[PDB]
């Protein structure tokens, strides 16, 4: 009936359901699209996760630093969407950073080997999805990234920040490859999410100062967002999404929507 | 029924059959919105304009720089939308620079009280129209502005891209008291538009040259934008403005969409 | 023997010595330029402020409001500094907005006539000043106007930052104008500095509201700038516009130098 | 005793006589400054060159992928400058992306390992030498680094885009570890110079076609450029960077200064 209606969208990135891509996948569900799901190495948890969603979608394993998957990725969703049919979308909704590159851990104490796995998986990543991706893509397509705003240094999230710089820098040069297709390239900059692992962080997972940082950011974020911030609800993410997988920003790409309460555009 | 259904929406800057407001207002009509319309010194050329559209729409006198026609808006548009019905959406569509701050003139020859009746038009009307709608303004509602990305300088615009500067400053201080309803606001930045008021301003003039010069902004905008750009349709921009309308973003305030194929993101 | 040696200058916007237009010359002075001063309107307090400096300088009278002190001011400078002299530089270091634009006045409230008059002095007078002075300036020569960031909205300080998202604009095409003699137009966005009106604000003449917001704003900036931030020294503010005053920056123009401790480079 | 008297100066990044360092060198001498330099894996080749300077200066083997090298660093900058000195400056004049990131190839051809090392050179290492050489870094010091502004996407220069993203964000980071020493970190982002790094990376290739489109970058930017853009002369570039090196700007940091005659501030 609805946003989405007969899109045929890939979602990756689930991993539990608290994770923003179980949510993206649920709005664009009951917006009427066609989901094939993808996800990293624990399949099983994520199969039960997935099994949760408002329909069934297949699911299919993807490592982004796996080069056979990504050179097998475009027939395994021709099989499991049918030949003769393209996707209409795709959500990058992926990252990590290991623990010495966030929290306690000084940001000069990082290994190089440490960053440049961080920086395979959060950026780089977001170009090979899109080149695996684009060749079955449906013209007026959409691809869009999960991204934080690093326009500003800030505690705690160190390489990760400069991991979603370099993702920002990316998504303008895979807008220039997916236009030759008509297919748009976008990030949704969200405001700070609970996630199992932002829990477990914000709790002192990495270190006490490190939760402690991070929780006072979440509450400054929702003092500033004019209309609020809800770190609890990834809902109004998820739609902002969709939004960008649907055709009503047709001439929108190589760029960020703030789906972040306003916060960003708020000294105090 | 088709984005915008039940919604009840202003829209301002209807001038020809050509302006964006024009398209803003069809778009919106066919997803499914009741409009009240607003307009100029011309009343009776914009009501044989604004019967072209699909359906009926009350037309309403708004002179901006007319601090009555502001105190009485919400009165005439309440008595025109029936008591005890709010606003879901208001659309800034107003722009204004005296010639002398445009392509003619030397920027430097541009008197301050010319500069200034552009910047009251242009910029300060966005904070006057929410100051006299808030009130009337239903919660997850949605105020838009028409901007364009005046972040470096260029040939011509001079004053009005000042202007534009100005807007956006304007702007995320609106989003500040619209938050207090639970309603966001938000410019849409679009590409150039083949409207009436762009073709006569830049083209002519300056220069004398060109309406040359108006197809050559065509060309090179299409090529810097990744997925392209066609000055003659303003229908993507339309849609852009109705997705801010919608509920599709409804974490986004205070912020700039740009609805410019991309052109914005890529230095060429 | 310094940094300025023999570089003729003029600075405006002394009212008092605690006015960062004071340490501005001061500091130029101590770096060997002679100094032309422009004052405004209470000109003996300013002859005996002025008279502190470490050397004489004349000064002249301007108001940026004065199409005759505008239209005099290039030959009253001459006579200053001698016929077949030019300046090397000239200081823009003024700004106001009047009480309905800043602090407890809803943003709202401000009259368009008060924001008008307060864009004409803080912003349009940028263009004016170079408009007067170009003619009369070297090739290699500096302009340089203060700034405040105001690309995010923030509580009191209301159309005053409008107004600086209004300054920047003009900065960018002052440069197009002032490239033409081989001269550069810069701004330094200084971070907070208590000047006399500071004071009195943030010991609420403009409502306590609007003091206790300011004050946590200043605090939050130190606290932000890796360097830490002191707004009770604008040494480091005059000392920024000397390095723009000097060859030393060469190659930027139509651009902004952030002279506030690093604070808008960290979100926290 | 013309800028850098009495300062003592790490300047890296030194390959032929027509490397941005090796202008950064000059100028630095000059201006006063004791410089220690830093080289690759042409030690023989850059001591011929480093001897064409005014001054004699030591001169160290540094592989920033070397950690090694890295460790001992400081060590051996202290032996060379003499015990119970520390250094006032630090400059990181240091680039590299594989050619399967550049030009030639398409954006999505580039391997990871390729990217990954570019990275590693381009952007981490900026971190790295900070880490190094903060513990021999007098108060009041200065670390710039070289940038080019990555804002927007561009052809040809693809994954080196991408790279400086990444310093600009690693950049912010080291301002705040710095700034506990009393230290200031900046980048100058330079408009494009004609090194023999430029003049084969771009023109050659892509395309083949082209010293001419060398020649084109030259003549655009020129016209871009508010104040003109001489792609032969690094000069302005250099003085830029020892702006930053001096107490003229004590209160920048984790900033950007253009030194790229304002193009990035116009539009065209
Ligand atoms: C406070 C100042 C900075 C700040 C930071 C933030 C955020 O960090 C926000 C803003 C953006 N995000 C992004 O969403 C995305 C989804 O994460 P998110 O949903 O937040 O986390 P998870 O649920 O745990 O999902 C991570 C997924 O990743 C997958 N992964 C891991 N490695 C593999 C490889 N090798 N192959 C394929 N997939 C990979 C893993 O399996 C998971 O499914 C991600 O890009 C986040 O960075 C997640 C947010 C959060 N609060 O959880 C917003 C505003 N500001
Ligand atoms: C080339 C680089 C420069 C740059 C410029 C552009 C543009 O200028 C784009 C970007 C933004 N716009 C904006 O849309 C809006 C509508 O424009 P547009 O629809 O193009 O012009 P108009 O049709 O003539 O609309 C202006 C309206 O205003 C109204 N108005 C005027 N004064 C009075 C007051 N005193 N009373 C009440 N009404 C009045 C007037 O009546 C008109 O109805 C406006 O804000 C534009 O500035 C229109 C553009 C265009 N190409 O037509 C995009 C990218 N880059
Ligand atoms: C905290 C978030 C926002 C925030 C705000 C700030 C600031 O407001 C900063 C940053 C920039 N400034 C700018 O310096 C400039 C100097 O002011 P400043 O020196 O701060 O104030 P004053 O000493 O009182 O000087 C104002 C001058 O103006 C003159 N004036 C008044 N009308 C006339 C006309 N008609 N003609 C000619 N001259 C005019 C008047 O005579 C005064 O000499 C000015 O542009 C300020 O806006 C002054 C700062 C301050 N803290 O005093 C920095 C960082 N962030
Ligand atoms: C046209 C739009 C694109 C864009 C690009 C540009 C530029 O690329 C400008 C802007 C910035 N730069 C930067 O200066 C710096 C020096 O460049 P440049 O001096 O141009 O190149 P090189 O002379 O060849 O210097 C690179 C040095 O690095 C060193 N290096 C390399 N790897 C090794 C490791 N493993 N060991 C130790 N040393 C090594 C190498 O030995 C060289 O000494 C660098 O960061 C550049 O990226 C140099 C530019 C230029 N035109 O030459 C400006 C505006 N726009």
């Amino acid at each position: 009936a609805g946003l989405l209606e007969g899109k045929r969208i890939l979602v990756s990135g689930i991993i539990t359901d608290s994770s923003i891509a179980f949510h993206i996948a649920k709005v664009a569900q009951e917006a009427g699209a066609q989901l094939v799901l993808t996800g990293f190495d624990r399949l099983r948890l994520i199969q039960r996760i997935a099994d949760r969603l408002p329909d069934k979608a297949p699911l299919i394993e993807l490592d982004v630093q796996n080069e056979e998957h990504l050179a097998t990725l475009a027939e395994r969703v021709t099989a499991e969407i049918g030949e003769g049919n393209k996707l209409d979308g795709v959500v990058h909704s992926i990252g990590f950073m290991p623990q010495t590159g966030m929290g306690t851990n000084q940001f000069f104490d990082a290994p190089y080997e440490d960053v440049s796995k961080g920086i395979h998986i959060s950026t780089y990543s977001y170009a090979s999805l899109a080149k695996a991706l684009l060749l079955i893509m449906n013209s007026g397509g959409s691809i869009v990234g999960m991204d934080f705003d690093p326009t500003r240094a800030m505690p705690a999230y160190n390489w990760m920040t400069v991991a979603k710089s370099a993702l920002e820098s990316v998504n303008r040069f895979v807008a220039r490859e997916a236009g030759k297709y008509g297919v748009r390239s976008n990030l949704v900059a969200a405001g700070p999410i609970r996630t199992l692992a932002m829990s477990a962080i914000v709790g002192g997972a990495f270190g006490e100062e490190a939760g402690a940082q991070m929780q006072l950011l979440e509450e400054g974020w929702d003092q500033r967002a004019p209309i609020g911030w809800n770190m609890k609800d990834p809902t109004p993410v998820a739609k902002t999404v969709c939004a960008l997988l649907s055709e009503w920003l047709p001439a929108t790409t190589g760029s960020i929507i703030y789906a972040d309460g306003g916060a960003s555009t708020q000294l105090l």
